[PDB]
RNA sequence: GUUCGCGAAGUAACCCUUCGUGGACAUUUGGUCAAUUUGAAACAAUACAGAGAUGAUCAGCAGUUCCCCUGCAUAAGGAUGAACCGUUUUACAAAGAGAUUU
């Protein structure tokens, strides 16, 4: 409701909030990981994102039917 | 062929026959169509695939069409029945700038 009424995301406001008011192990899932920094990538790549971006150019490229390839 | 006569001949006698002869009755069917190849039904067999919006598998209702089929149909089916998916240029003008000619 508070980050409806400021038209910011909620995960924003919860960490502002702490900001505030104030003045993760390895082995445990994230619950928060969409709301949360992207990752940067290693220099070559690995091999299934090799793989994801093909099949992802694959699919993105096709805009016909059966019949019109037929 | 029937019927009403009108004459001759046979027996006649008023009938019955052969024969000629005038009238009456009855009066135009059928084809749009000829009997095996050359004037017009069509499917089915061998061969290939194995059904639209899909990443995959499907329910469908429509639409437009000088395509229709099954159906008693103005119902409903036929893969949502199917074809639909391509090719794409001019009602062409205004202001400014740079070179050629007068
Ligand atoms: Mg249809
Ligand atoms: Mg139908």
């Amino acid at each position: 409701t508070i980050a409806d009424m400021m038209a910011r995301p909620a995960q924003v406001c919860v960490e502002r909030y702490n900001r505030l008011l104030e003045s993760l192990k390895a082995g445990d899932i994230n619950p928060n990981a969409e709301t949360q920094m992207a990752r940067p990538d290693n220099g070559d790549l690995e091999d299934e994102e090799k793989e994801m971006l093909a099949e992802a150019r694959a699919r993105l490229l096709n805009t016909q039917g059966k019949k019109a390839t037929r």
